[PDB]
């Protein structure tokens, strides 16, 4: 059956209800930055060097100083339970298993507390919304230290949501049984009534003083950004946008990175996250200077097949996807990725 990532989407459609499938796949608006987040890996061609003896393939890496088996890791996707009953108890499992980290959605549908219990050992850091109510936030960013987790993902580039058509005509909700546990598009109307599109600069210099945890800015597109970010003593940039749900017609993210490797001048972690589903995206990501990169939507199809056994699936073949990338383009570890293996 399921060998490669695209397999598990096509399974995912077969057996989730059309409005939570469509939630899940949905991009903003005409989706022309959905299609491109993937075609753009496309133009990015590989020049792999031969005879370099890769027999001892290592696949291991740090994020914000913490190891993982391989720099692959699970970005934030809301509402999990939606997908597989056991939701993100069942990611936070494979993660473990897998030696990689999860980052846990402010919007799951399963706590702070919970997701540490089922995963004490995992790599687990927080996605963060600034809500309009600051003491909810703060409590969230208290919990996320008690419970263990290593760093804040502040996602920047939500004011508002941005408007994904099939939600708006399967006038989106949780199904009846599910909660946010932490607490037209009936999501849409969630974030305009909670989420603050206030928020500025003056706000991340509010967080950076609350955590002492690392922070990293979430949906920087911008050179002159992520410069800001570093400049407010942020200690990473997560080159998003947004799994192309916010602003149509921004860049892909692969095609963004390295302006946004450049402006940083190597003063902290540069991550992508947006079209990433073969292990050559993960291989071109890292030779334009990523550290690592996130994946959203394949763990959520990872999910829809079988729970924790469907995500350690999924990233199992993007592991081994990458390995191979790694192995036929000359690199023995992710150190010897270098910026010659790509151009466009
Ligand atoms: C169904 C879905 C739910 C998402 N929920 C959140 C969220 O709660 N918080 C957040 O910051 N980003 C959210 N994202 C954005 C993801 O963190 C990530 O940027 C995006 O999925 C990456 O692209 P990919 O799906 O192509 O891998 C969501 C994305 C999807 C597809
Ligand atoms: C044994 N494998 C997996 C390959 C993938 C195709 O057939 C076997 C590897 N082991 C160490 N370093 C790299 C690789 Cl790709």
């Amino acid at each position: 059956r399921l060998i490669c990532i695209n397999d598990y989407e096509q399974h995912a459609k077969s057996v989730l209800p059309k409005s939570i499938y469509d939630y899940y796949r949905s991009g903003a608006n005409d989706e022309e930055t959905l299609a491109d987040n993937i075609a753009a890996f496309s133009r990015w061609k590989l020049y792999p060097r031969m005879l370099r003896n890769v027999a001892e393939t290592d696949l291991s890496t740090s994020v914000l100083g913490q190891r993982v088996s391989m720099p692959i890791c699970v970005g934030a996707t809301a509402m999990q339970r939606m997908a597989h009953v056991d939701g993100e108890l069942a990611t936070v499992r494979a993660c473990q298993s897998l030696g990689t980290g999860m980052m846990l959605s402010s919007w799951a549908t399963s706590s702070i507390e919970e997701v540490a219990e089922a995963g004490p050992e995992a790599l687990r850091w927080l996605q963060l919304y600034i809500y309009k109510d600051r003491e909810v936030t703060k409590k969230l960013v208290r919990q996320a230290e008690k419970m263990g987790y290593k760093a804040i993902f502040v996602t920047v580039d939500t004011p508002y949501l941005g408007n994904r058509l099939d939600d708006v005509r399967n006038r989106f909700k949780l199904p009846p049984q599910l909660r946010m546990k932490n607490f037209d598009s009936g999501l849409a109307a969630y974030v305009a009534k909670a989420i603050d599109p206030s928020i500025s600069w003056e706000d991340i210099k509010w967080l950076r003083r609350l955590t002492s945890l690392p922070i990293v800015a979430k949906g920087i597109l911008r050179g002159d950004d992520a410069r800001e970010a570093v400049k407010h003593g942020l200690n990473g940039i997560l080159v998003s946008n947004h799994g192309a749900r916010q602003l149509d017609g921004v860049p892909a993210t692969i095609d963004v990175l390295p302006e946004i490797v450049e402006a940083v001048e190597g003063k902290v972690e540069v991550f992508l996250d947006g079209g990433v589903r073969k292990g050559t995206d993960v291989l071109k990501a890292l030779a334009l200077g990523a550290k690592a990169v996130f994946v959203g939507r394949p763990i959520v199809w990872g999910l829809a097949f079988q729970g924790e056994k469907g995500v350690q699936d999924v990233l199992e073949i993007l592991k081994e996807e990458f390995r191979l990338a790694m192995a036929l383009s000359g690199c023995q570890n992710v150190k010897v990725i270098d910026k010659t293996l790509v151009r466009k």
